[PDB]
């Protein structure tokens, strides 16, 4: 039995749901408490018969304060997760400073008084929009510990990232034209190792901006994406293979079905 599986068994009406099972409570991060980041908000479960939840620390992109991705705190902390958004230390830090501040964020629920009890220490993954999903990436490259990384229309000047070993989807708009996912998302997706488990999937007709109003798509599948590889919960993959029917996605590629390593 999987230790990790938390909430009732998933249907595409619970992953799609604006709250879910869970309801959270926040707690605020100020910059004085925040070592190596901006500060920001911590989305939490207050049930606990449950167990510790996996974390979730999410950035915004280049001149973006927290309010550009703060929907995706409880949308995805209501499903069993610890989730903080962050500030950046300033809104022009570059991708590479990102993915420390992501990494700081989460050292930083560690200790955190509100959420250091409710989290697993050793189940933790990373997002971000734009910039801050370049910053996702460079997170998990420095960290092969992280479980599961989500760049959302990520822009980075580097677009090798064979170094990653953490279970990766990649999230591209089609129409984006600041961080087009010919030069993005797309080659992140392609550079990523063959045996990672991994997937990319574009947005129909969507900008850059998609991701900073609430988007049924991107939230269902990040959501499916955390509980499949932060809990490991087989119940989950059933949503990401085969590929999803989604009109809202235009194309998905993936190495699906995903590994399910055991002892049995
Ligand atoms: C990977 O993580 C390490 C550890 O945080 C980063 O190395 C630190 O980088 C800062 C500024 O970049 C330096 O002031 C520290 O002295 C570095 N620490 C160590 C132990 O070397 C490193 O930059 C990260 N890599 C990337 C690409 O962001």
């Amino acid at each position: 039995a999987n230790p990790y599986e938390r909430g009732p068994d998933p249907t595409e009406s619970s992953i799609e749901a604006v709250r879910g099972p869970f309801a959270v409570a926040q707690t605020t991060v100020s910059r004085l408490q925040a070592d190596g980041f901006g500060g920001g908000t911590i989305y939490y479960p207050t049930d606990t018969s449950q167990g510790t939840f996996g974390a979730v620390a999410i950035s915004p992109g280049f001149t973006a304060g927290q309010e550009s991705i703060a929907w995706l705190g409880p949308r995805i902390a209501s499903q069993g997760f610890v989730v903080i958004t962050i500030d950046t230390i300033t809104r022009l830090d570059q991708p590479d400073s990102r993915g420390r501040q992501l990494q700081a964020a989460l050292d930083h629920l560690r200790t955190n008084s509100v959420v250091r009890n409710r989290i697993d220490p050793n189940r933790m993954a990373v997002m971000g929009h734009s910039m801050g999903g370049g910053g996702a990436l460079s997170a998990a490259a420095n960290n092969t510990s992280l479980e599961a990384a989500i760049p959302l229309q990520g822009w980075h000047t580097r677009k090798n990232w064979s170094s990653v070993r953490t279970p990766t989807l990649v999230v591209g708009a089609e129409l984006d034209t600041i961080a087009p996912v010919s030069s993005h998302s797309e080659a992140f997706y392609n550079s990523l190792p063959s045996d990672l488990d991994k997937a990319y999937m574009e947005l129909r007709g969507a900008s850059h901006t998609v991701s900073n109003t609430p988007d049924t798509t991107t939230a269902k599948y990040s959501i499916a994406w955390l509980k499949r590889f932060v809990d490991k919960d087989l119940r989950y993959e059933q949503f990401l293979c085969p590929a999803p029917d989604d009109f809202a996605i235009s194309e998905y590629r993936s190495t699906c079905p995903f590994h399910h390593h055991h002892h049995h």
